[PDB]
Order: structure tokens, then C-alpha cells, then sequence
């Protein structure tokens, strides 16, 4: 676990960053009732080895919309810098996502996708600026936070009644607001799936809104994870895998 100068300047560079976040719509495609104009949909993820606390595999994903095809995969090998502390995820995976967007601009310039789904929180973060909004941030890309677990900030606890709310859930789509004790919005809870019952949490990363971004991850859902950072977790395992 890192030492005080290293969090300190972690949050100061969360704080730095934050200035530069967009939290509504800026592509046209956003405003359109079917995303008309929508045609890639990115995924990123990052696997790691059982016994291996240096190295990870990081994946990049494009795949078409709607259709949901993987039209481009790049996946890697990478030397972990940072290890894992709550509330900077970034700074263990977003430099190895940042270039793998770079060498997407080298290769397929015209597969760049245009929007951006991020295995990690948003804006829903202990400081407002979790993975989905760094690598936002950094790349100038639309970006979606969608997390498999609650983060408890703000006053949210994944408690009684929480879970109540879970089983009000009914079918795919359906959704409730995740609301902090300042009385603000930081994501949504959404079924995914008609078949899951445990819900994804969805926050804004940048250049979208929260309504927008909710409705897009539900339409990316063959099963429970977005099928973009699905195929990414499941692209960048295989990898580590067969070289282990
Ligand atoms: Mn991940
Ligand atoms: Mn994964």
C-alpha cells in the first residue's frame, strides 16, 4: 500500500482533472430517440495473474452498433505500476488503457469508437472522478461507468433497504436513482437482463448524461455485463491464460 506523498498527489491529480469533466450530451447521436448515428461501441478491462502482482493483460474492444460484433480487439501484456487502493483504480489501469486508445489511432484510425464502456465507476467515486471519468478525461473520449459492486460514498450502503429496491427490479431496463445525502444524483441502479436479478450501477464518465448513458449500457446487454467490457474481460483472461 502506498505511501501518504503517493495519495496525496493521487488526489491531487483526481482534483486537477475533475475541472476538465462534461457531464451532458455533446455528440449528436446522444440526443437521437435510437442513437441514430451511433456505429462503435468501445470496451476496456484489465485481467490479472493469481500469483503475479507485476503483470496484466489490458484489452480494448470495438464493436458495432447495433449488432454488437467485435470489429476490433487489441489486447496486451503490461507492468503494474500501483497496486490496488480504493478509490484509484486510474492510477493502476488507465495509463495501459490511454495507450491502448493511442495505438488504435496508429493502426485503425477509423474504428476509433465513439463512446467508451468503462469496467469501474464514474462520477459516483469518493472524490467524483473514478476510473470512467479519468480515462475520459485523458483521451477526450465519451465514457460510461458501469460497476459490478455499490461504492459506498455519500452517504449510499449497500443495506436493507438498498436490497429492497433491488428486488422492486422487475425486467431489463428498469432502473433507480442513486442519490447522495447532498440530495444529487451520482448514478443509476439498472437490471441489465430480463434473466439477472443483480443489478449494474451506472455513472457518467464524459460528454454524456446520466439518462443517455443508462439507456445505451441496457441496449449493449446481451447478458448481465455490457457485451463491450464483457468481451474485453473475457478476451484479456483468455490471454493471461494461455500464457500461464
Ligand atoms: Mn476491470
Ligand atoms: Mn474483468
Amino acid at each position: 500500500r502506498p505511501p501518504e506523498e503517493t495519495l496525496s498527489l493521487w488526489k491531487g491529480e483526481q482534483a486537477r482533472l475533475k475541472a476538465r469533466v462534461v457531464d451532458r450530451d455533446t455528440e449528436a447521436w446522444q440526443r437521437d430517440p435510437s442513437f441514430s448515428g451511433l456505429q462503435k461501441v468501445g470496451g476496456v478491462d484489465v485481467s490479472f495473474v493469481k500469483g503475479d502482482s507485476v503483470r496484466a493483460c489490458a484489452s480494448l474492444v470495438v464493436l458495432s452498433y447495433p449488432e454488437l460484433k467485435v470489429v476490433y480487439e487489441d489486447s496486451r501484456m503490461v507492468g503494474l505500476k500501483a497496486p490496488y487502493v480504493s478509490g484509484f483504480l486510474a492510477f493502476r489501469e488507465v495509463p495501459f488503457l490511454v495507450e491502448l486508445v493511442q495505438r488504435l489511432q496508429e493502426k485503425e484510425p477509423d474504428l476509433m469508437p465513439q463512446v467508451v464502456l468503462v469496467d469501474g465507476n464514474g462520477v459516483l467515486h469518493q472524490r467524483g472522478f473514478g476510473v470512467a471519468c479519468h480515462l475520459g478525461v485523458l483521451t477526450e473520449l465519451p465514457c460510461i461507468g458501469v460497476a459490478k459492486k455499490l461504492l459506498q460514498v455519500d452517504g449510499l450502503e449497500n443495506n436493507a433497504l438498498h436490497k429492497e429496491k433491488i428486488v422492486l427490479l422487475q425486467a431489463g431496463g428498469d432502473t433507480f436513482p442513486l442519490i447522495g445525502s447532498s440530495g444529487t444524483v451520482l448514478g443509476m441502479a439498472l437490471r441489465s437482463h430480463d434473466h439477472s436479478t443483480k443489478p449494474l450501477y451506472v455513472s457518467v464518465g464524459h460528454r454524456i448524461s446520466l439518462e443517455v448513458a443508462v439507456r445505451l449500457t441496457h441496449h449493449c446487454c446481451r447478458f448481465r455485463i455490457p457485451e463491450p467490457i464483457r468481451q474485453a474481460d473475457i478476451r484479456s483472461r483468455e490471454y493471461i491464460r494461455r500464457t500461464l
